[PDB]
């Protein structure tokens, strides 16, 4: 393709596949990593990377809890690492024996 040109302007400003600081609903005092899954007319679908997708919901691209990745630095507020690398690892199922890892020693 790249044959010929396509010039647009953006609904919101925000884009998919990307990374931005999203102020947890639940608690205003607690910002983490998000991942824009869906851009809406003026909304985007944030998904916290490992929270169970349930979690991800609708947020105003133009909402003021919306921070861009590093807005920790700007205000100068501590930021919070999402869920750990096996917390996210669903449908894992293991069917195999497992060993014992128990067994003192005294005498």
């Amino acid at each position: 393709g790249s044959s010929g040109s396509s010039g647009v302007k953006p609904p919101h400003g925000f884009q998919k596949k990307m990374k931005l600081e999203v102020v947890d609903k639940r608690n205003p005092m607690f910002i983490r990593v998000a991942t824009v899954a869906d851009t809406d007319d003026h909304r985007v679908k944030v998904h916290f990377d490992g929270w169970n997708n349930c979690y991800d919901y609708w947020i105003d691209a133009d909402s003021p809890d919306i921070h861009p990745v590093g807005w920790c630095s700007k205000t100068g507020h501590p930021l919070q690492p999402p869920l750990s690398p096996l917390e996210l690892m669903e449908a894992s199922e293991h069917g195999g024996c497992s060993t014992p890892g128990s067994g003192p020693s005294s005498g």
